[PDB]
């Protein structure tokens, strides 16, 4: 019963985002500001988690199955570099005002030469209500995301914009990943690598992970 | 059932040590090498622990509550300091190398004299492997565990020895309490206070729990 949860989180000062029935019966899985949690359907008992499926062909871990549900959800808000003849596909945690973010940007060309595409979130180190927040919520928000991203990185101003992106998203699903600098790199598995890399040692890495990923 | 839990417990190569019922109808409370962890009767689920009952004023670590059993288990290797008038009885997790633990004992007279009485385990901050480990593992194997715990914090050589006694299991069931730091109190209920409090605080802090956890 999502009424039961959502009072008893209520009355704890927590607030959810999404509720899912939990592979376990009678429980729910919760996504919340102080981070996925496993309530039962009456909303008397939490469980902190994270919750593993191991009953399957591997250790399949819940909490971070249900981060990447948001993930995906997100990716309408993403903007997309795509390499000519796509072989990785990674997200970016960036900020417009991050050295490394403005190197990543410059390189984009090689990046996606080396058959790697890059998808972007907005990940202000500074914080929300920042001069970064409101800055990415503007090129978010524009008629062509691409072309605004590029201006800005590129020393320009872009035009002040709304729309219903919220870069708090961004932000958030960030840290309940553990994103804790910028950039951060999302691997396809969903795995969190911080930090750059350039274009051809990233697509060595990206290379390897793959191979090691399917144990090759 | 049994069987299912502990085939589960054998493919992660962990050991189980005591599989107990949880308030949570499907599952079972399971103490093992790793910590507690909460098991689906067919051994298909796993969830990291604690859990929690908040079908009541306040929350109630209800983890927290069963390793009481373990709690208790030790209380014959705790270093205690009895209240003449007893009102309160807490566990205390300290270190004999933290300068707040060493400020909560210099007043031990006066938490006496408020009435309450306080049962120390050993938790080395840095771990098993350093001095202070050392330190309290020759105070706890002292034929006077409280004269050779007083000697030790003013500052007094006290003499090498060993025992029976294991910091080891003090500083595990500390970790599984959450103890993430000392002095760290825990409750006659399982509710696990980190931090120092002078004697009148820390009584007024009894007192007013006793009474938001009861209800009256």
């Amino acid at each position: 019963d999502d009424a039961a949860i959502q009072q008893t989180l209520a009355k704890m000062g927590i607030k959810s985002s999404d509720i899912q029935p939990a592979p376990v019966a009678g429980m729910k899985t919760v996504l919340t500001n102080s981070g996925v949690l496993y309530i039962t359907d009456d909303g008397k008992h939490i469980i902190q988690g994270p919750m593993y499926d191991v009953s399957g062909t591997a250790p399949v871990n819940v909490t971070n199955k249900m981060l990447l549900k948001q993930l995906n959800a997100l990716e309408k808000e993403m903007i997309v570099y795509k390499a000519p003849q796509e072989k990785h596909v990674i997200t970016v945690f960036t900020d417009i005002t991050c050295g490394y973010c403005h190197k990543l940007h410059e390189q984009m060309a090689d990046y996606n030469a080396l058959g790697i595409t890059v998808r972007y979130l907005a990940f202000p180190r500074q914080g929300l209500d920042s001069d970064a927040e409101k800055e990415m919520k503007a090129i978010w928000c524009a008629k062509d995301k691409n072309k605004a991203f590029d201006d800005v990185m590129a020393g320009k101003s872009v035009a002040p914009a709304s729309c219903d992106v919220d870069i708090a998203d961004h932000y958030a699903l960030g840290v309940q990943l553990g994103v804790s600098g910028t950039p951060a790199v999302v691997l396809s598995n969903g795995t969190l690598v911080p930090g750059y890399q350039p274009p051809k040692e990233m697509k060595e890495f990206l290379d390897e992970h793959q191979k090691m990923t399917s144990g090759k």
